């Protein structure tokens, strides 16, 4: 009972942009840019055309950097979280009704306004590591339990 997800960083070697996200689900928390994968289109298509919808920016090449699971108790269905990374983009980002981008120093990362499950992959991600992860939330703020472990291939 999983649907697929994407989640795109755009990870540059001194700096990170994320959104805002200003409506819905985790509105007021600071993300990667992501969303369902859709019918007919491969998973890198799905992350590719999710960065674009919620930045504004054109990437080219990604690079597979984790899978986490994501499960919000009293909720049937898990997020397949497929997660990417590209340090080459084009355009510039662009603020709209649902999401406000900002770049982030890799030392001033807004960890306190961002899911608390970020605190435990991020260190991996800024380290160039790759990752599978689980995690069990109770409501938008509690990690009842997860797992997390570095991979060779994602
Ligand atoms: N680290 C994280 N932990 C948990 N949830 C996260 C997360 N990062 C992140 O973006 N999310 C949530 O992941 C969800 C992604 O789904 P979404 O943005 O609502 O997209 P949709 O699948 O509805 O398609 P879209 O509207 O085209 O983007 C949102 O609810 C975010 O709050």
């Amino acid at each position: 009972a999983s649907r697929l997800y994407t989640l795109v960083l755009v990870l540059q070697p001194q700096r990170v942009l994320l959104g805002m996200k200003k409506r819905g689900f985790g509105a007021g928390r600071w993300n990667g840019f992501g969303g369902k994968v859709q019918e007919g289109e491969t998973i890198e298509d799905g992350a590719r055309r999710e960065l674009q919808e919620e930045s504004g920016l054109t990437v080219d090449a990604l690079h597979k950097v984790g899978q986490i699971v994501f499960e919000f108790v009293g909720e049937p269905e898990l997020m397949d979280v497929h997660v990417f990374c590209t340090d080459s983009i084009q355009g510039t980002p662009v603020e709209s009704d649902e999401m406000r981008p900002c770049w982030f120093q890799l030392d001033q990362i807004p960890f306190k306004d961002m899911w608390p499950d970020d605190s435990y992959w991020f260190p991996l991600l800024l380290q160039k590591k790759k990752f599978h992860g689980y995690f069990k939330f109770q409501g938008q703020d509690t990690i009842l339990d997860y797992t997390l472990r570095e991979v060779d291939t994602v």
